[PDB]
């Protein structure tokens, strides 16, 4: 009812267990290495929350509404800024020298590691057993937004034919500055992105995540960001890729910790990858 | 044992939404009791660091250099705490305020702890958040115990060299002021008769009223007892020596330490201005200097030039 | 090629330090110039993207979408640029107070100290006070904020002839106010009963205040808010249903100008300080923005959409 | 006075020329495009100017001379803000959208030098190791004949009072600490143990560090890592306070500047190797502190 019962600080504020003060040696640097962690997972369990919000509104099979859609974005947006809080937070860490750490390490152990970002990372999903292999077996981030992305309206050979209009289109355009560099090297790649051989492949070796389709899709909206429809799927694209290079920002963060203290793999890559099939504007076919 | 070391069988459930309790689920209040335990744990580290501080001045041997460094190492790493409690506002700030009160069907802001803290610096008490609800004990020995700021005026008071009969400070800082005021005026009458010349004059009298002020105890006492500044007169002759002997070797951590005391205060203002705004945007209609080292902000307005400054030994 | 591309040769040629003029040179001067240059250079970027936009608003066609777009994205654009000019501020934090007095005649006079890039940007916002001409210019051409005005004024629902949102949402404010009342006066006689006396009394009364049209229009002329009362009550509109797709842009544009208006007089304030320490001797424009949220009612209250 | 002037605003606010203006078809973003780039220059031209009195400084003598040390490090912290501050600019090319990008991309450069001058020359100031722009070339020598800082740090460092073998004999008695405190823990107690080992005592290898140092995987002299290593654990001594503090600034440095040439790239893409390294692995040589020799 009242803080902090209602925040019962009774266990967040008792929760602090000095090894090295059991152990008849109290060492002052290890109240702020338990405080740190405490408070990564903290976090951790609150982007959990979010996160897995997000996956059930993918799944319940309504995330095209402008309104879930919002609340997505908003959503994703929110672990985009908690992750640049915990990135921020290592500066914390680096107030405290190898060897006042040293003065306790000792009554520490190798295995440290957290759950929740492991489950995290599975959710997302890069490449208590039940809650890990739970977290394994059901449907990842990625998953979603790849069939979210297959389900893409514009795609239809009937219909709007995106990607056959777009193809031809290219063509022409590779055929028009070839009779008016160096050139073909761009040109390699983008007829290759016409090459479901190369992408399925590619999606064997591990290089590419996104179904061909959903590549497609993820092009469409790229193409189209300026259009109202597509605004707030670009936004989530956006907040995808940034969420991406967070994690990878503090992973990297998280090693530095412990060498200093001690003696693109990433998901959403094809969306990264967007830029390099960037081509001339009017390349592009009319919307309307 | 990660979870066994870190107690996360307590950290970890400690979450537990009223509004699902109570039947109606609301998303935003997970977020809303998440960063204010994150804030908890933060006020404690805070206070940990800062009663260590606080208790390595009680024992004496402040001084020693050893000491001197641990305790400016501290400050700082509370400084950097508090910078990204600040940053912790912007987490929150993606919250809306309707769906705050989808939520806010509970009882009200404040802190035990932020109350420890402020006691402990410790702020006056116009300006603490409100907190009104053992504990008690705890409180109150915060209310009576040696505040930072009483503690760091002992230590400001015994700054060497404020002594006459030794370096004389006081007395040297005094002639060689009143001295260059009295120079400077001659350098200002040798102007011809303007544009600048009044310019120059004004500033001249400004600053002469403000130089000389400084010498006045009685002023000092009556903005004392005013609550407008809050070191005694000494503890102020100390940190203005801190200030500009700063490059000198035993004045360098001094220094150190002056400035992490302004950082603490700015931020621990800044923090406590973000989180009236959240309340204020939080509840909306229904809504309805003040640094404790002021002194140390102010020490900038007694600045000369450099000959005017007493030579070192 | 870079620095024909980018005339370094006018840039990196710009930096002249007085006590070398004068012969002696002082090596935090060139600090000091170098700060200042980068403040000019940025502010160029917030005067050319802020008049693109006022431009834009100028013609009328706000509204199409795209162009909304480019105001929407350009607004923000400032306001990151601004961010950055406040987080600048750490960079003459560096140069000690003693050091600053060493070149600082060279300086004098102080008042002389001041650009006009920054006040033709606080012109064009624009803030309650060869280069004349341009001064001039920006104090006769139309501000952000009578333009931002117009656009409000001009919002589509407030018509009491269509949706009626002013009509609709006195009604059921008052109502939701006296069913308010009855709730609370049938409360057990408490310790929390008379706390939500005292706010139903002030939440009623802010509530009620914002129908007081000439309370609105004193509070005009004593410059304690800027926007028409028409305007006020369309970015009321656009703040109730913010979270409809339809006004998502509208927020962000709205969002944008408080952050500008924030960042901006942080700017000012900093600088100031800066002035301050080295010689030892609230925000703006969109305030009724800043108030919208004292004005939020329970969800229920809001008239819903057609 | 007047302010304009001082700044030389004539120069500074008429550098704007937009190339997709010049040739008709004007682009909005290409403004932002080159203020960005002007701005990074300025800066440049600051971290040059702090960085040259710096090394001028060392170059000078009497470095050791603590007011000068102090100047030293304050400046080599003002390069490390003006870094934090060039790495947060990269939020304003953030709001630059590739395709607005691309409607001038075309007009130029086209590159292949699309880079700064004057970033190479404190790569090279600096001491970083391994394309024409005429008039400049011989300045650019210049930058790659004269001093670079970490030649004048490795000195500095050479010099750490302690090294000496009489008088303190810092590094022997190391060799001695280690040596008998690696054989008690090898009574005392399983790969951890056999790792530290190998490395600690390749520490006091010569002629492994002159063989990684020619292949470039180290870059101070022997001695002046010796130096490094006694300011790494005396860190808390008066004497060494300033010193840890300068050490500190370098490899801030150096992390900084890391960011910022990786992120003049990465949106290179989005759009279309060390210095101090013997610094950042100090770390590796950590140890007990029963260990350290006892200082006087």
């Amino acid at each position: 009812l009242i803080y902090g019962n209602y925040l019962h600080l009774e266990k967040v504020l008792n929760a602090q267990e000095l090894q090295s003060e059991t152990k008849g040696n109290k060492i002052h640097d290890e109240h702020l290495f338990i405080i740190t962690h405490q408070a990564y997972e903290l976090w951790f369990k609150q982007i959990l929350w979010e996160l897995d919000s997000v996956r059930e509104i993918f799944q319940n099979g309504h995330v095209r509404d402008e309104r879930n859609m919002l609340k997505v974005v908003s959503r994703m947006h929110r672990v985009s800024v908690i992750l640049k809080l915990l990135v921020q937070q290592f500066s914390i860490l680096e107030t405290m020298t190898a060897l006042d750490f040293n003065d306790f390490r000792e009554y520490l152990s190798p295995g440290f590691q957290s759950l929740q970002f492991r489950l995290l990372e599975n959710k997302i999903g890069v490449l208590e057993n039940e809650l890990l292999l739970k977290s394994e077996q059901e449907k990842t981030l990625l998953e979603l937004v790849e069939a979210w992305l297959e389900r893409t309206p514009g795609l239809e050979p009937h219909g709007f034919n995106f990607w056959g209009k777009l193809e031809k289109n290219i063509t022409r355009g590779l055929e028009e500055e070839f009779i008016r560099a160096e050139f073909q090297k761009q040109k390699e790649v983008l007829l290759s992105l016409f090459d479901e051989k190369r992408h399925e492949h590619l999606l064997s070796k591990g290089e590419r995540r996104l179904s061909y389709r959903a590549l497609q899709g993820a092009l469409m909206i790229y193409f189209y960001r300026e259009e109202p429809r597509f605004q707030v799927p670009f936004q989530l694209l956006t907040s995808l890729m940034d969420i991406d290079s967070l994690m990878t920002k503090w992973r990297y963060n998280h090693v530095c910790m412990v060498h200093r203290m001690l003696g693109r793999y990433k998901v959403f890559v094809d969306l990264f990858n967007l830029s390099t099939y960037l081509i001339p504007r009017h390349w592009i076919p009319k919307m309307n």
